[PDB]
């Protein structure tokens, strides 16, 4: 019966596409044209996931799909902390300029890589490491989110509370 918009903004390939069809198809992914996805769930809402280019290439018209959401989802992925910063450097920012009041949930993605091998290897190899809870807790707090979740597309692992949360954060 109620309607709720969602739009999806993060860093290009923090996993926001897959986050959303892995979803609305409970299955893992990928589609290279940026559309908009729909899902029946009791929380009687019709949730519509709005997907984004994060590329700074449309940093002006991006925002274009801003009017009237209801609720974000401001993605970071949890193996890449230049993703994390830029959450504050860039895409709250970004959000509360054109939506001010609008809730936002912060959502840690690829949680399945947090403990991988050869991913952790990656990042030390760098002199980085996965960003653990509290930090995401912290940058959650940071800009004040209704909620700080964290899930993975590809075992669907708190996948589900990612968007439960996001609807109560409107009901
Ligand atoms: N291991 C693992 N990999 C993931 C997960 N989610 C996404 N990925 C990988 O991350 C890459 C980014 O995928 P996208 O969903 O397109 O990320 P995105 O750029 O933020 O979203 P779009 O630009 O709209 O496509 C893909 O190659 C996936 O294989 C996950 O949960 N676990």
């Amino acid at each position: 019966m109620q309607a709720i918009k969602c739009v999806v903004v993060g860093d290009v390939a923090v996993g926001k596409t897959c986050l959303l069809i892995s979803y609305t198809t409970n299955a893992f992914p990928i589609p290279t044209v940026f559309d908009n996805y729909s899902a029946n769930v009791m929380v009687p809402v019709n949730l519509g996931l709005w997907d984004t280019a994060g590329q700074e290439d449309y940093d002006r018209l991006r925002p274009l799909s801003y009017p009237q959401t209801d609720v974000f989802l401001i993605c970071f992925s949890l193996v890449s902390p230049a993703s994390y910063e830029n959450v504050r450097a860039k895409w709250f920012p970004e959000v509360r300029h054109h939506c001010p009041s609008t809730p936002i949930i912060l959502v840690g993605t690829k949680l399945d890589l947090r403990d991988d091998k050869d991913t952790i290897e990656k990042l030390k190899e760098k002199k980085l490491a996965p960003i653990t809870y509290p930090q995401g807790l912290a940058l959650a707090k940071e800009i004040d989110s209704v909620k700080y979740l964290e899930c993975s597309a590809l075992t669907q692992r708190g996948l589900k509370t990612v968007f439960d949360e996001a609807i109560r954060a409107v009901l």
